[PDB]
């Protein structure tokens, strides 16, 4: 199935032009952020979707994530797989590495308090991680085999929740500037 849903959510400050194009297409510019998470993807995430993005642009100016972005319900998780960063490359508590589409990443977890989430403003959840030892290239039709992470972060008893929310290919930015273009199906 082709992208259904249009994740666009700032906070914190500075500019966030998201424009939602053609098909799976879209592009950020951003200056001077807070936070922000703008992608496209499903309304209803799947363990075992296989994601294809080509970002064709990624122009990141400090730190923005180029990654798969998705809740569970059941209990809360957000989660990732990082494919590429600009300054920062995230990380958090370490639990193995997985391969998947041509590269190895490192798996962490992390608990957020006080946090915003698709509950809202002041919550605690969990997030997963699965984050690149190196930078992806972009520009190629690229494929994120989820499942490959889903029976990874089980092996490592980080178990998602039995109700999905959304699931994207985003690009995120915390307190930096930079551009994006990306097509997700
Ligand atoms: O859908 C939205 C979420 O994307 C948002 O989650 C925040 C996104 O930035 C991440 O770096 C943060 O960890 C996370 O708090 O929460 C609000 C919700 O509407």
């Amino acid at each position: 199935a082709s992208t259904d849903y249009w994740q666009n959510w700032t906070f914190g400050g500075g500019i966030v032009n998201a424009v939602n194009g053609s098909g799976g297409n879209y592009s950020v510019n951003w200056s001077n952020t807070g936070n922000f998470v703008v992608g496209k993807g499903w309304t209803t995430g799947s363990p075992f979707r296989t994601i294809n993005y080509n970002a064709g642009v990624w122009a990141p100016n400090g730190n923005g994530y180029l990654t798969l972005y998705g809740w569970t319900r059941s209990p809360l998780i957000e989660y990732y797989v990082v494919d590429s960063w600009g300054t920062y490359r995230p990380t958090g508590t370490y639990k193995g590495t997985v391969k998947s589409d041509g590269g190895t990443y490192d798996i962490y977890t992390t608990t957020r308090y006080n946090a915003p989430s698709i509950d809202g403003d002041d919550t605690t959840f969990t997030q997963y991680w699965s984050v690149r030892q190196s930078k992806r290239p972009t520009g190629s039709n690229a494929t994120i085999t989820f499942s490959n992470h889903v029976n990874a972060w089980k092996s490592h008893g980080m178990n998602l929740g039995s109700n999905w929310a959304y699931q994207v290919m985003a690009t995120e930015g915390y307190q930096s500037s930079g551009s994006s273009n990306v097509t997700v199906w």
